[PDB]
């Protein structure tokens, strides 16, 4: 496995190569990230909240989250969002960050990346987009809003019951 924002992610299918990328915030600064490129599923282990999740290349396609209550599984969503490297995620950096700080000195950018969502996640989950869901029992969308819906969702993404 490996450790990420607190999380375990063990794959389950898929494979991946890495390479080196730069991606456009939405202020428009250049960052040098780490890409994994490739279609992945995952398992994703918390302390206090659990996933599956499937991507692709800079792509969520689904994660299916549970956790103790609304905070750890937002919790596990903001991680999986930044995870999936989507440009909607960079895009919701709206303003510059601060890679000069002392404290900020040893984090690679996937890092200032979870650190600021982490701080304030409201851009970053009212931009990723919502859908319509056919709601499977047992499973429920979550709005950007963080509340429950039988009806729509953040896109690729449903709350499974514990
Ligand atoms: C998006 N991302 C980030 N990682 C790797 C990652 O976050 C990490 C974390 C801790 C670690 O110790 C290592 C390590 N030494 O290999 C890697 C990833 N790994 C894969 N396979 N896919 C991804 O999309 C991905
Ligand atoms: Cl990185
Ligand atoms: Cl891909
Ligand atoms: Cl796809």
């Amino acid at each position: 496995s490996f450790s990420f924002g607190g999380f375990t992610f063990k794959r389950t299918s898929g494979s991946s190569v890495k390479k080196e990328e730069e991606v456009l915030t939405g202020n428009l600064q250049t960052l040098k990230i780490r890409v994994h490129e490739g279609y992945e599923e995952f398992t994703m282990v918390g302390r206090r909240a659990t996933a599956i999740l499937r991507k692709a290349t800079r792509r969520l396609i689904q994660l299916i989250v549970s956790g103790r209550d609304e905070q750890s599984i937002a919790e596990a969503i903001i991680v999986a969002m930044v995870f999936s490297q989507e440009d909607c995620m960079i895009k919701a950096v709206r303003g510059d960050l601060n890679f000069v700080n002392r404290a900020n000195q040893r984090l690679n950018p996937m890092h200032q990346l979870l650190r600021h969502f982490q701080k304030d996640a409201k851009v970053l989950f009212q931009n990723w987009g919502i859908e319509p869901i056919d709601n499977v029992m047992g499973m429920i969308g979550i709005l950007p809003d963080m509340t429950p819906s039988t009806e729509m969702s953040l896109r690729g993404v449903r709350v499974s019951k514990m």
